[PDB]
């Protein structure tokens, strides 16, 4: 029975990847020996960021790394894995929550740095976590159609100046219970940074493929989480329980476009907000543990990198064989739910 | 090679903005600082061109203004929000990092659980960004109807830029380059774009092409509270660029400047436009301007010449539309609507 191709990618693929890691490691104990004055008058005993939250450690950058700089390092590093110079790229996106400047693109900074042809097309997109698959996507458009051959997605995130500021705010003698629940969630962000290069599949014929897959959103839900440079303030309960009803409409979506059913899957990359939140989806779903591998311990939450840095750490590690089939997914702030499949 | 031959536009709005500050009047809080400075050029006026810009209500934010311009172009192209898969926000002016300023208007405007929301942010150029963007899902099937909707606020650059510019320790340097800033202005636009299987007689989105020279990077630099530029140098390597476009733009789309009826550009300056112009040979009648009474409304510029053009009267069946800019970056794009 001739079906079709249900709108999934074709002879589109993953040519390179690759993760930078930040250099300073901030532990959730010198965060605690700050926090415990204000932690002693809040009444609060438990340790809410190693046992609740469950992260130990988050990496960060120098002060004066921007979010180009990061992202500039992992393009290099990617270019290298897929063995190809920067003039092979016509499209370069960047996905990234931190931003250089409202005006001019991050994208346009990377590019100068990495010294991209005249021909090379570039800008960013936002969508907190989501948006490096929604940047795989339309790469994957362009690329599919055969309006370029290799493509660039970048995301670098600086969380350097939140942590400072959240942690300024959270030791007030004056702040607030409900101050200080609104802006813990700040205190489980991490830096780091991630690059992929896509490519026609006639160019890359034994690179692991992207297939695309689905969306779905719950934007009645967009004031949950909100920030700036400096601040984020989040409704992490409701994020919670609003994220997984909207996943679960997600994965039907998912079963009737890509034919999934979770236990024919090998790999679920997960965008993880905590320990909590990733237990209760994979709960939720039925997934085995053993098939989603977490960086949130000791790497927290870094946004729109966290898929394409766990999807790097993966393939470094040799978990990932040929024909592995790999779900990417995420609830982002908006709420929007995304899943889409790769296969090695 | 092969153009777009099922996307068009469904519909299309702006709003301007209610509030009139004049240059006369910002030239007049300025003046005892042009004075102790010994500044005797009018820069905005007569350099620039710019004689008045509009500024929103104090509390309007982007998602407010591209709110509104999306419920317009929703009436223009009579259908209701539930047809909307796809809503891209393409301003410069955005609520928040996170979320998109796409999911505040969409939750404002109450789209369904099938629509795909992000931003794009591209300078002056993100508004034709958004259209490709949405062009290529439109071609593809993966939706029927497309919002790319833009709201730009400039209300808080005007005023720290001018707090800043009249303190009394200002320097003439610092002073020189928050003039820039005073060339802003608000506005919001928004487009519905289609299958054309659902639209047949309207206006038919062809794509383009895009050139770049991102070695200029440094050039225009711009936050919440600050626009720092380079206005010669941008403007020369700026024109370059755009022939380099251009010949690019007959190559994939068949494009000499004679056969085209109207030139769509994203409008930053009176010398800029003009330089333009005289560049390309391009007949002044075909580039409808704004500027002069808006200043510059980064990339809502496109949208909002558009719609004007709509509206006055000025489009015809058949016409060739080319929307073009050049963006901080630099980047260039060159697009083909037909009527």
């Amino acid at each position: 029975v001739p079906r079709g191709s249900h709108m999934l990618f074709q002879n589109v693929s993953i040519a390179g990847l690759a993760h930078i890691d930040a250099p300073h490691t901030l532990t959730s104990k010198e965060i605690n020996e700050r926090l415990q004055p204000t932690y002693d008058r809040l009444g609060i005993k438990t340790d809410v960021l190693g046992d609740v939250a469950g992260i130990h450690a988050r990496r960060l950058w120098d002060q004066d790394v921007q979010a180009s700089d990061a992202a500039t390092q992992a393009a290099r590093k990617a270019l290298i894995d897929a063995n190809i110079g920067i003039e092979k790229i016509g499209l370069l996106i960047n996905t990234s929550v931190s931003r250089d400047y409202l005006e001019p693109s991050t994208a346009s900074i990377v590019s100068g740095n990495l010294g991209v042809s005249d021909h090379c097309m570039t800008f960013d997109v936002a969508n907190a976590c989501l948006a490096f698959i929604n940047g795989m996507d339309i790469a994957a458009r362009m690329l599919e159609r055969g309006e370029i051959d290799y493509a660039l997605v970048v995301d670098g995130e600086t969380a350097n100046l939140v942590y400072e500021k959240t942690l300024e705010r959270m030791t007030s003698p004056d702040v607030t219970e409900e101050e200080f629940r609104n802006e813990l969630a700040a205190l489980t962000l991490g830096c780091g940074a991630a690059a992929m290069v896509m490519a026609r599949s006639e160019l890359v014929p034994d690179a692991p493929r992207y297939k695309g897959g689905v969306t779905r959103s719950a934007t009645e839900w967009n004031k949950l989480c909100r920030g700036n440079l400096d601040r984020m303030v989040t409704d992490t309960r409701l994020l919670l329980i609003e994220g997984i009803k909207l996943a679960q409409k997600t994965f039907v979506a998912a079963k009737q476009v890509l034919g999934w059913a979770v236990e024919e899957l090998d790999q679920f990359v997960i965008a993880q907000v905590s320990r909590p939140h990733t237990a209760a989806f994979v709960k939720s779903f039925g997934i085995d543990p053993a098939k989603v591998m977490t960086i949130f311990g000791e790497h927290g939450n870094i946004g729109p990198a966290s898929v394409p840095i766990v999807l790097s750490k993966l393939k470094e590690l040799g978990r990932l064989k040929k024909g592995d089939r790999i779900a990417l997914l995420g609830i982002g702030s908006g709420l929007n739910c995304s899943m889409a499949e790769v296969v090695w």
